[PDB]
C-alpha cells in the first residue's frame, strides 16, 4: 500500500465514506477508533478489537510517555509489536492530556509538567515520541483551548496552535523514516469563533497536511453548539482529506458530525462506560446493573451480532457487573465496540447507497 | 455418555491416568478443575478456558448461593447456561468458604452464617443448592476439621461428617432428576490420624459414592505432612473410584499427590496469584512485576504452548500488571492455566508410558 490515500467512494450532503489506505493496512472512512490508553484498548485483547471491525485504534502519547516510556517501547520494537496491534495505529500529541490529567508550566516553547516526575512536550518531542512509539498517524502538537474562551484568548491559543503546526510539520518532515512511513494530521482551533476557525483552517492548508481535525471541541460546549461549530467548521478544510472530530462521541454525536462531514473519532465512551456498566443499545443506553436486568435472559441488544450477545444474557452479565468480576468488563467493552463498529458500518453503507439522511432519521427516532 | 463412568487405563506405581464419562463430556485423569468462584473462572471466558484444555471446572457454592443465587440461577436455566460452560461443573459443598470466609453458628443439622443476609446450609440445602445449580459432580456436604486438631475433636469432627455424609446420599437419591445425571462424591476427614483417615474411608464406602475426597489437607500442615497423610489415606479409598485432593495446589504438590493415588485437584493459585503477577513457568514460578522484566522480550515461559506465550512478550505483561490493566490479568490467567493442563497432560502422559517416576524426578530438580 502506499504511505497513505484517502479516497471518497461516495458522498450525500456533506457527508463522505471512503478509504484511507496505508502501509499496515486500510481504514474504512467514517471510521471509530478505539482508544488504547496504555498500550491496550481496555479488557479486549488485540484480535478481539479486530473481531468487532475496527480498523485503527488510537494510543495515548501522555500516558505512553510516562509508562512504560517511548524510548522503552521503541527499544522493545515498537508500540505495533508491544501491544500486539499490527494495523494502523493513531496517536495523539499528549498536550490534552497533559493539561487535564498532570502541575503544568505552558510557554512558547511546550508545557513541562508533573507526572501524576518531571517531564516535557513540545512540537519536537511530541513528534519524536510519536516516531518513537512508530504511529502510523501522528497528530501535530496543539492547544486545546478551554471552553468557554473569549475571543482574545481563542485567537492567541490558535495562533500559537498554528505556530507549533508549523513546528510539527518541519519536526516530522526532518525525520525520513518517519516521513516516508507515517501520515501528519493538522488541528483546527478557534474555539466557537468563525472568523478564527477560518484563520485556522487557512494556516494548516498553507502547512498542508495529510488530515485535518476539528479540535477544541467536546469540551463543555454541548452538543447544540458542537453541531453550529462543526456547519461552518469543516467546509473550511480541505475537501479531498480526512476530517477527524477527536473525543467524540455518543452514537447521536457521531452521527451529526458525519452529517457535517466528519470521517473520523475516537472516545473513550463504549469503553470506559462499558466497564461502567453502561451498553449501548438501537433503542438507547442502558445501564445493565440495574435490577429489571436481574432475570433478563435477553442480550444486550436484540439485533448486535457481536459474540457477547450471541452467547451470553443481560441477567449474567448484571451479575457480573455487581459483582466487579473482570469477565464483566470484558464483555460490556466487546460489546460496546461492536456496536460503534456497526454503527459505523451501518452509516458507511447509507452513505454508499445515498440513504444516510433517512439512516440518520430512523436512527434518532428510534435511539430516542 | 453414562451418568459416571471411571476408567483407569494405566498405572504406574500409586498413580493412575484414565478418564471420567460423565453426559457433559469426558475428564481426563489426573485432572486440574479451574476454579469459578461466582460463575466466572476469573478474567477468562469460558471458550479460553477450554482452549487450554480443561475439562471440568469447579464451581463455589457459598458464594453462588449469596449472588446470584441458587434459586434464581435455577429459574435462567442453570448455572452451565447461565456462564455459558456446557462441560462438566463440580461444586464444592459449601462449608469450607462457610467457615474462612462469613459470623457462624455450627450445629448437628448444618450452619447458619451471615453473608459477607442470614444464611443456612446443611446436609439437604447444600445438595439441593448443587441440584438448583445444575451441577454435575455434587460434593457431600462436610466438616473441613482446622490444622491443628487434637483427636479428640478431630475424631467428633469426623463422625459428624460422616453422619453428614449419609444425610447427603439419601437427599441426593431421593432427588431424582439429580441422582440420574449427576455423580455424588464423599469426604473423607481425620486430620493427620492414620485410625481416624481409616474410619472415615469405612463409613463413606459403606455409604457407597462415585468419588472419594481426602478432606482435611492443605489446610497449614505443610508439604511434607500433607504427603505422609496422603501415604496411608489414599489407599484406604476404594481403588476403583476417583480420588480428589480438594484446594490443591502449586505444582510440586500436584505432583506428589499424583504420586500417591491422586487423580482430581482443584486449586485458585493459578488464577488468583496470575492475576497477582505470579506466573508458572518450568523453571519455577517468576514474578512478572520485577523490573528485571522490564526489557525482556522472552514469553512468560520457554516452552509454553499457550496464546499469551505465542504472542506477548514478558515486557508487555510487565507493563499491563504494573499498570493494573485488565489484560494483564486476563493474559497471566489464561498463562497459568494452561500452565497447569500442559502440567497435567504431561503426567497423563508419562503415566501412560510409565515414565511417571522419572518425569517427576526431572520436573522437581528443573522446577526448583
Ligand atoms: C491531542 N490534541 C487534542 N486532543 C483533544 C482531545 C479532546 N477530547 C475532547 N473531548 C472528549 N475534545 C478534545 C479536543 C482535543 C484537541 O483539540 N486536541
Ligand atoms: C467443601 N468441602 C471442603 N472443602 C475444602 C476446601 C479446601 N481448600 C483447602 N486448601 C486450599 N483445603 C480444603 C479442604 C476442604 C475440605 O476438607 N472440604
Ligand atoms: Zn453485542
Ligand atoms: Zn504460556
Amino acid at each position: 500500500r502506499p504511505r497513505f490515500s484517502f479516497s471518497i467512494a461516495a458522498r450525500e450532503g456533506k457527508a463522505r465514506t471512503g478509504t484511507i489506505e496505508m502501509k499496515r493496512g486500510v481504514i474504512r472512512t467514517p471510521a471509530f477508533m478505539p482508544v488504547g490508553t496504555a498500550a491496550t484498548v481496555k479488557a479486549l485483547k488485540p484480535e478481539t478489537v479486530r473481531a468487532t471491525g475496527a480498523d485503527i485504534i488510537l494510543g495515548n502519547t501522555y500516558h505512553l510517555m510516562l509508562r512504560p516510556g517511548a524510548e522503552r517501547i521503541a527499544k522493545l520494537g515498537g508500540l505495533h509489536s508491544f501491544m500486539g496491534w499490527d494495523r494502523p495505529i493513531l496517536t495523539d500529541s499528549g498536550g490534552y492530556q497533559v493539561m487535564s490529567l498532570s502541575l503544568t508550566k505552558q510557554s512558547e516553547e511546550g508545557v513541562t509538567f508533573k507526572s501524576h516526575s518531571r517531564h516535557m512536550l513540545s512540537p519536537e518531542r511530541s513528534i519524536e515520541i510519536q516516531h518513537l512509539l512508530g504511529s502510523d498517524i501522528v497528530m501535530a502538537f496543539d492547544e486545546c483551548t478551554p471552553y468557554p474562551a473569549t475571543p482574545s484568548r481563542a485567537a492567541s491559543s490558535m495562533e500559537r496552535s498554528m505556530r507549533w503546526a508549523k513546528r510539527s510539520r518541519d519536526a516530522f518532515d526532518s525525520r525520513k523514516e518517519q516521513a516516508e512511513n507515517a501520515a501528519l494530521f493538522g488541528i483546527q482551533q478557534g474555539s466557537v469563533f468563525e472568523n478564527l476557525r477560518q484563520q485556522s483552517a487557512d494556516a494548516l492548508a498553507e502547512i498542508g497536511f495529510d488530515g485535518y481535525a476539528v479540535g477544541g471541541l467536546a469540551v463543555g460546549e454541548g452538543q447544540d453548539e458542537m453541531f453550529r461549530v462543526l456547519d461552518f467548521s469543516v467546509p473550511m478544510l480541505p475537501d479531498d482529506k480526512p476530517h477527524y472530530l477527536m473525543g467524540v462521541g455518543k452514537p447521536d454525536d457521531i452521527v451529526g458530525a458525519v452529517e457535517r462531514g466528519i470521517d473520523m473519532f475516537d472516545c473513550v465512551l463504549p469503553t470506559r462506560s462499558g466497564r461502567n456498566g453502561q451498553a449501548f443499545t438501537w433503542d438507547g443506553p442502558i445501564n445493565i446493573r440495574n435490577a429489571r436486568f436481574s432475570e433478563d435472559l435477553k442480550p444486550l441488544d436484540s439485533e448486535c451480532h457481536c459474540a457477547v450477545c450471541q452467547k451470553w444474557s443481560r441477567a449474567y452479565i448484571h451479575h457480573l457487573i455487581r459483582a466487579g468480576e473482570i469477565l464483566g468488563a470484558m464483555l460490556m467493552t466487546e460489546h460496546n465496540i461492536a456496536f460503534y463498529q456497526q454503527l459505523m458500518q451501518k452509516i458507511r453503507d447509507s452513505i454508499s447507497e445515498g440513504r444516510f439522511s433517512q439512516f440518520a432519521q430512523d436512527f434518532r427516532a428510534r435511539y430516542f
